[PDB]
DNA sequence: GTGAGTACTCAC
DNA sequence: GTGAGTACTCAC
């Protein structure tokens, strides 16, 4: 119940603490959710499973918002803006996911859950692709440098704002001067 | 000369797929070819091996940095270049990328996180220097701050270094730099 | 009611290729289908689920020797079908059998092991007295001592269900009974 | 090594204690030891390990000493009087062992182990039928019954001693009477 | 829900 | 060699 929901969400905060530099033992989120390791069993088989659902949780969250995004908007380099403003507004929301995002809460948990960031990234891109695939035919003509290279290299730049908001202890938001960047990201679109 | 050995092995541990994990001084004495007691006699901590990695980081980036300021007068060209060149030594070692971006160190000491921040600063700083000085050297300067693009270089740099860990050392930083490049001083306005 | 249910079903599990190991109250709360805290409203430990095991063992042990003695006036015959009796039982309740060797006791309180003593030597001095009988009802009795001579019958009937449960309950207790009782009476001198 | 055999001798002895109805803990067999659990590991990869090489000294033992036997003594009645002799004398001398050979100590254990110890009992029933099956030979006159019968009746004796034994805590010595038992035991074999 | 535990690990 | 952990389990 609130319980399962509950203790997810001390796993996140500690994630977003100082402490999520460190492995996130079971002894210490027992302790931030105010149970016992034992409680933690009751709700989930395994903290393998709580990153699970937290994984769960970021992709539900972005592919629905980029879907979103797809149907209300139907101007390309809005629609390319908007996801990217997704992705890092959604970092700068939820520190402790962003941690995960980046890879660095994962490193002391199976390597299957970086299999299962590295897919959200590749569908996320994939969805960046086809956004540019569909410029020619909503206006005319498409861009003139390959979409796979167009993509990357708007990925790239997340990644880049996302790993340094988490290196950083979170000083360096990723949404900061957003709006004087993005100029900047969009005249690569060529 | 162990003091070598070790760092070498170290750094070629980061580099294997065991650097996606804990790197055990049991591991480490093993690579070697000592013991763990013989580890120690070189070394007051593991923090004390990956402050000398760090410290190398450091080192070949800054030197080449400056190599570069004073081979190059361009101010784009030295800026194509000082990218070229972080992208370029992540690729070519791979197990110390892992120490830049940060993962390696998760497995250890806050403050060495601290210290691989410092550089980025210190990176970041000079690029605003060479940004800077551009108005002075070919006349007129960026219509934006320099502090904007500055950050957005490294922003680019650090995101392509982050791809590469993530891949497992796939998606290589410097590939089709030649047509990513252009893209990015696309934005240096 | 539900109390049979649960002792069934730990029989049952006893039973099984997972008798071999501990029996959870986790589990056996999932057997029966009540909650694990249902089951502690029938019994307050487990350690009363395997008393209520052990009572049922005595009783049916007990309760069938004392008709086989009313049924059976000759010795010999006497102890022929008690100790056919007791490796019937073991083979038709391998669960049960597993806390009579004290395989299944291992994981439980240690008063239980000492209960199956009990039975045990409530079981010999049975024996012992049947074989006492011998003198007056046959006219001479046993030349060796009645001590010797029921140890050694107790010893076959463990050794038999000591097997039984190493192999799985492959090696049935009453299998060749009628070719091994002869051998085992000729112990009875 | 003297620590690897002292950590081996100091699980049988736990094993023969009031300790061995109970689960051999690396925490109780390291406070036993005298030493922390992590220096057990310096000796062996698993607990099941130290059990496999108690299982490996029992086959040693009782295996080199039937051989013996059936070298120095040449009437097949006194080699299977002896080797049984062999097998109670031996689990009176190592309780803690025996404790594993009547497969309780083992119930906390890997099961493959189990498989190890009646492994080692259809070793031992298979020369007693061996050297049942050589009375013909030696002597002239054979067994009337079954060698497989023989033999399982042998070792059910055996069994049924260390049985007690190890229920009784030690107290029924398997030797105890031997000498007025086996004479019953040998009527057996016909 | 939880105290106590359970085999096994790590840096030093 | 070992202190302090590791994720996970059990009976109640």
């Amino acid at each position: 119940r609130n319980r399962r929901e509950e203790i997810l969400q001390s796993l996140a905060l500690m994630l977003e603490s100082s402490d999520g530099s460190q492995r996130i033992t079971t002894a210490k989120l027992a302790a931030s959710v105010g149970v016992s390791e034992a409680a933690l069993y009751r709700h989930f088989p395994s903290k393998t499973r709580m990153f699970d659902s937290l994984i769960e949780f970021i992709e539900d969250s972005l592919i629905t918002r980029i879907n979103l995004i797809l149907k209300d908007e139907k101007d390309t380099t809005a629609r390319l803006r908007l996801i990217v403003l997704l992705i890092l507004g959604f970092g700068e929301r939820n520190p402790g996911l962003t941690r995960i995002l980046t890879g660095h809460a994962l490193m002391f948990e199976q390597d299957r859950l970086q299999g299962r960031i590295n897919q959200l990234f590749e569908r996320i891109e994939v969805q960046l692709r086809q956004v540019m695939r569909e410029k020619k035919m909503r206006e005319g003509e498409g861009y003139t440098l390959d979409e796979t290279l167009l993509a990357s290299q708007l990925l790239a730049f997340c990644e880049g704002m996302l790993s340094r908001f988490v290196r950083s202890e979170f000083k360096y938001r990723p949404t900061d001067d957003f709006e004087a960047r993005w100029p900047l990201v969009a005249a690569q679109l060529q």
